[PDB]
């Protein structure tokens, strides 16, 4: 019996494939790395290429749900998880072939910024958006499919691209953040949305990653800067999370994947870079743990 | 028959003088744009002069409505136009007189600094600004005036100080701009404001041009990510424009060119850092082409 | 007759620790400056013991005053002064014993961390939190504890720790203040909250002097740019001042102090450094002179 993929689905492939990335980054460190890098990476890309089918099906036969989705001024932001997996996915395939990998970043890229174009200037339009749509998922496609452009493109070479792209998520970030966190200390979020907060753990991690990768891993005062802020918006949603999970742990939690992933990454940096090894050994293994965890639930969920 | 001269028409000579400026450093690369750089500048002074006169009048005999306009929470703003461009009058003028220049910079620079001195502070106190008085004219004052300062004591050698006037502008936009983004999203502006969603354009290009003033040209990290963001906010402007010109064309465009000479300004440095020389080529052609859309609408409204 | 402490007290050791350690930079350019140095140094730590003494009473006899402060969303953040001042005399006494002076620094520094992850994160459940809570106060758990862990840690020798802390100081800072002022330009502050207007003052000076800590003084493109914002908000409010004492002068006017201090210091930096040393030491006579006022008003209430 057919059914509508619900976008937010594709964090799934995004956190597995930003782990694979991870671990790439340690091959020259540990070897074995590269084969755990490997399996993560075909793992997210089945998934992915599985997602895209349902997804394209949920574009034909159920359309007026993604047009919902499109003109909501909370949810469309899901809607960039597919441009932005994209691009993850076309980083991991550059290990093998960097044709299919360079066509699939420039499609991650250019949907992207279009999306972005298209709804989020449209928001300063007024009268939909409301107050209580300051919701976390808006740094999906104000902030992390800038930087996921950013290292792609870098990746391919285009480093001053990369950097223009850096620049407008890193300021779209700092734009944003302050009246996210202004309306969660007055409001906050309802249960049905909570699970969204690990989105916030998202930014500067995924910032630093970004930054490290258009800057040949150069771990400077900025990446540091931006590490220390990674750290306690992480202590925060630690003790958070009992009020996070409040009712009950749900697939939901994979929002936090796409920040514990970037840490991982931002780890490898830090340690080649030589700075702070013991923070960096803790945080590669603790966010490996708890993705580890994510899969293990999620698996459970789908077996029974 | 006398009339008090709307405040909001220095943006005029405002945009030709960074126009001009703009020009003026591509003389090395292109003896021919010194040629142009002169005729803009020469028309800038022109009007400049013009309206000074004008405005010294409605300050004899039109004062109330002067007042008036300076304790609005919102029509303040577009007092700082005098200030700016006196001094940037003051630095075309530095091609052939360096003394004239100088007191127009230091005229400018004082007047500016105790204009928001006194206006902007104030606002702290409470109850005449409104969430409603959130509008994008707020960045002259605050962070333009700041910015020219900055530019403008560098080209006469004051380094240090630049940098100091540099910092309060820089500042001042990244905590002004989130909440007017967030005011934007959820009430926006009436067409009779709209025009000045043009000033949106304005702060990371004229923060950019200022920063390669002061710092000799360098295109570095920094003026990247301005870049970044810049184009960012061009491209969500770009395709707002329909709804901005909702209630049809008119002479408050004006308030894009700031914005508009500012790229080509910083368009120019890329261009000798020989950084994304293709875009700096588009950006340079593309800010001329729309100052100079708007140069024949504003003449054929005069000669009409 | 006992009777419990008022939190905001800490205040007056924190401002004079301060300016202790700016005086304590001026060693080496004259060195009777040491001498000065010494006898504030003691003096903060006098009445850092005496107050730290009538806390634990408070703790003890009047505990159910201490847990309303701190489940308030406004008076909690006072809290936070005990471990900075701790953090700021155990700088102090590593001039004649380092190993207390660690003790206190990583006493002061677990302590702010933990009260913050504890507290501030709790925020983000809503409903207790209103938009009247949003006060500069809030400035002391979220953005100087963390600036003040920062140097402490430098100056043991833990620099990558310190940017850390660092980051996570000046990202806050960026992300509260634009929801602070437009709070203030909205709504502003009764008389009786008015002098807490000083430590908006407090964080580019703050930031700066940590900064110019970890990086062994070197005054470069970032501290001036913040250099140029803090005088901005001086003068600010320089303006604002009669306002802010409008129903009378009190100890309230202690919370300059922690601003007026670190402007001191970094006044020094710049001094060594050879950047503006005009406005350096016209910021570190006024700062000192404006310390010397709140001291000599402190002894006229006192012995009054
Ligand atoms: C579904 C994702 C694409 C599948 C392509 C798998 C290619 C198998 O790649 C394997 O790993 C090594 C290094 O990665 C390669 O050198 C070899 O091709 C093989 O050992
Ligand atoms: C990934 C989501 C992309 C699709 C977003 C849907 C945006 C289209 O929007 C809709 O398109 C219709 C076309 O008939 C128009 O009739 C409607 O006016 C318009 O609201
Ligand atoms: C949130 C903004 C933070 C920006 C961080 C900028 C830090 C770049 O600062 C650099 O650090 C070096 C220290 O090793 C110095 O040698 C360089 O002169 C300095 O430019
Ligand atoms: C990304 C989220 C971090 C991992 C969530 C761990 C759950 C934290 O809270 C849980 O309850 C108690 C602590 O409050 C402890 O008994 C458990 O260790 C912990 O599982
Ligand atoms: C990345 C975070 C999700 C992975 C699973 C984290 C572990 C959460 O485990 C927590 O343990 C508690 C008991 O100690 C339970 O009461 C909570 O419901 C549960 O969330
Ligand atoms: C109204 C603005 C001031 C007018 C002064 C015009 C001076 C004319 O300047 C012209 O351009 C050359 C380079 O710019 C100069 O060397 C010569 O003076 C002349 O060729
Ligand atoms: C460029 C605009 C500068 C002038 C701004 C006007 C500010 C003066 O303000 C007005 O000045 C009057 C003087 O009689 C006083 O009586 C009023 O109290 C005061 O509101
Ligand atoms: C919004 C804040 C952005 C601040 C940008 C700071 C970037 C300065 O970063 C500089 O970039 C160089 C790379 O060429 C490195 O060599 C330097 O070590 C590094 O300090
Ligand atoms: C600074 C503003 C940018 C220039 C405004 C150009 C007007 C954009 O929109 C106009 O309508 C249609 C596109 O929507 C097209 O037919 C036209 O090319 C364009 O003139
Ligand atoms: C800098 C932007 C102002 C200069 C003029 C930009 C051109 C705007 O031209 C646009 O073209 C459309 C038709 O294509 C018209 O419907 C719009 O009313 C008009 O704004
Ligand atoms: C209450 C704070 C601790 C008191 C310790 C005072 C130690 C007196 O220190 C004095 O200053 C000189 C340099 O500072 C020291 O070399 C000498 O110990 C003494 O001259
Ligand atoms: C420096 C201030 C530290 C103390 C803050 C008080 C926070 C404790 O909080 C209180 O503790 C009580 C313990 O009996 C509990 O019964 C209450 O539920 C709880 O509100
Ligand atoms: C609010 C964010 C401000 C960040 C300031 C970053 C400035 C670091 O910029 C540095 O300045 C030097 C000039 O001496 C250049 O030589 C370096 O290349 C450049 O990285
Ligand atoms: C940190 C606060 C700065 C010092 C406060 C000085 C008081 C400013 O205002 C006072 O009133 C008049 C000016 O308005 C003048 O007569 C006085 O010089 C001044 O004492
Ligand atoms: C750091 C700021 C507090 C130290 C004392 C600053 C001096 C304030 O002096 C001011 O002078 C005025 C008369 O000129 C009085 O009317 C004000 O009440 C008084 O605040
Ligand atoms: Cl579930
Ligand atoms: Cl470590
Ligand atoms: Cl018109
Ligand atoms: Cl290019
Ligand atoms: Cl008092
Ligand atoms: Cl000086
Ligand atoms: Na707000």
């Amino acid at each position: 019996k057919p059914f509508p993929l619900p976008t937010g689905y594709f964090g799934i492939p995004l956190g597995l494939a930003a782990l694979s990335l991870a671990w790439f980054h340690l091959e020259n460190l540990f070897p074995a790395a590269r084969m755990v890098s490997d399996v993560l990476g075909i793992v997210a890309s089945a998934v992915w290429i599985l997602f895209i089918l349902m997804y394209a099906y949920k574009l034909r036969y159920y359309f007026e749900e993604v047009r919902a989705e499109y003109h909501s001024p909370v949810r469309f932001s899901f809607i960039a998880l597919i441009p932005i997996t994209t691009m993850l996915v076309g980083d991991i395939l550059y290990r093998w072939n960097p044709l299919i990998a360079e066509v699939l970043i420039w499609i991650g890229t250019i949907g992207q910024l279009l999306f972005s174009t298209l709804r989020v200037s449209e928001l300063w339009q007024g009268g939909v958006f409301e107050q209580k749509s300051t919701h976390p998922s808006f740094y999906l496609p104000a902030v992390a499919a800038n930087f996921t452009s950013a290292s792609s493109l870098a990746l391919l070479g285009y480093h001053d691209l990369g950097y223009l792209f850096f620049g407008a998520g890193m300021i779209a970030w700092i734009i944003f953040e302050p009246v996210l966190l202004q309306h969660l200390r007055i409001s906050s979020l309802e249960p049905q949305f909570r699970a969204t907060m690990g989105i916030v753990l998202a930014p500067a991690f995924v910032c630093v990653s970004a930054y490290l990768s258009i800057n040949h891993g150069e771990v400077d005062t900025l990446a540091k800067i931006l590490w220390g802020y990674g750290f306690l918006q992480l202590f925060f949603l630690l003790r958070l999370f009992p009020w996070i999970v409040e009712k009950g742990l749900n697939i939901g939690l994979w929002a936090f994947s796409f920040g514990l992933a970037s840490m991982a990454n931002s780890a490898t940096a830090f340690y080649h870079g030589n700075v702070l090894q013991g923070v960096s050994i803790f945080a590669f293994v603790f966010s490996n743990v708890m993705i580890g965890l994510l899969v293990l639930m999620t698996i459970y969920k789908l077996t029974k």
